């Protein structure tokens, strides 16, 4: 069995190996990468996502989200308060202000320490989930707006034709902006490219141990657990590495820098934070190996998780028994 300790693997494809996206994912899995839940892919030196970022300040963040925390430093939830629209140029200036900027620090470890110590005492503003792409249309390799669609994968594997579309999303971050513990919708893969700016630190639980994290989460968030049998789908709960280590939960951590891709694998729980002003692009995708995970994915039916149009068909075809109750949640 490859990668039996479930370590995060880092890949350095050549320009030749960067041509065929599906093939390279399957290669990484042949080496055991999926067992970690997360992999890093460093693009060949010849590749670029686009020529420059000099012209992005006019993108609109229609609904910036102020991430307000409740709880204790190592175990908290966050709620998203909607703020007035602002441009990326306005957001960048905000991120760089004295109130929101990254503090002085020695290295990534010192910054990680300061994040876990102090996150809860601040409310950083996140421009999340903005439909769009920063890949140049002429970038032919690993262009996250040109991937094969999940609908087409399901059709190729299972024969059924379904409605729905699959497009990327932009994320504009600042110091302390936080992504809560989650897996993807329908336990899909994700791919995330850090276009510019400061790093993103990731934490991940191997897929084979995801239920251990769920059981801890039910213990740590007991009212939330009573409210919903899949409350991590709400994407609000944070648990620190120190607390994970105290409770024996297997995990790994890695920091992504600008110019790097990360892939999350089906049912790989992940969480993290941004080090300063940055812009990431991410999209879900599927492979044949995902289908079985899609069939078994939990679902939020309490009504809180409220997701995309395209998830309907996935539930309807892969989980027909759950369909009815899940759609009651969405309506
Ligand atoms: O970058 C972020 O804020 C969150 N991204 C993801 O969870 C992902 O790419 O799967
Ligand atoms: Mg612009
Ligand atoms: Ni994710
Ligand atoms: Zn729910």
């Amino acid at each position: 069995a490859q990668n039996p300790n479930c370590n995060i693997m880092i890949f350095h494809p050549t320009k030749e190996e960067f041509n065929d996206f599906d093939k390279y994912i399957a290669y990484m899995e042949s080496q055991g990468a999926h067992r970690a839940g997360l992999a890093k892919i460093i693009p060949p030196k010849e590749w670029k996502a686009r020529e420059t970022y000099d012209n992005i300040s006019e993108i609109l963040i229609a609904t910036p989200l102020q991430q307000v925390a409740s709880g204790r430093a190592g175990v908290f939830t966050q709620y998203h308060k909607k703020k007035k629209a602002m441009t990326v140029g306005e957001y960048r200036h905000l991120a760089n202000s004295k109130k929101y900027q990254t503090p002085p620090h020695q290295n990534f470890e010192d910054l990680e320490r300061k994040y876990w110590k102090n996150r809860i005492y601040n409310s950083p503003i996140y421009g999340a989930d903005i439909s769009g792409s920063l890949f140049d249309e002429n970038t032919k390799q690993w262009n996250l707006g040109h991937l094969g669609t999940i609908q087409d994968l399901l059709e190729k594997e299972c024969g059924v034709v379904i409605e729905g579309v699959n497009t990327p999303y932009l994320y504009f971050g600042m110091w302390k902006t936080t992504f809560a513990w989650h897996t993807e919708d329908m336990d899909l893969y994700s791919i995330n490219y850090l276009h510019l700016g400061e790093p993103k630190t990731w934490y991940v639980v191997p897929p084979e141990h995801g239920q251990r994290l769920e059981r801890l989460a039910r213990e740590l968030f007991p009212g939330s657990s009573r409210g919903c049998g899949a409350f991590l789908r709400h994407k609000v709960a944070l648990i620190s590495p120190t607390v994970l280590k105290e409770n024996g939960i297997p995990f790994n951590r890695i920091t992504q820098e600008a110019g790097e891709f990360m892939v999350t694998f089906p049912y790989g729980y992940h969480a993290g934070f941004n080090h300063g002003f940055n812009c990431a692009e991410a999209i879900n995708f599927a492979t044949p190996r995902w289908i079985d995970y899609g069939k078994m994915a939990s679902q939020c039916s309490c009504g809180e998780a409220r997701v995309t149009f395209s998830m309907d068909a996935f539930v309807r075809i892969l989980q027909p028994e759950r369909y009815d109750l899940w759609k009651r949640g969405q309506d």
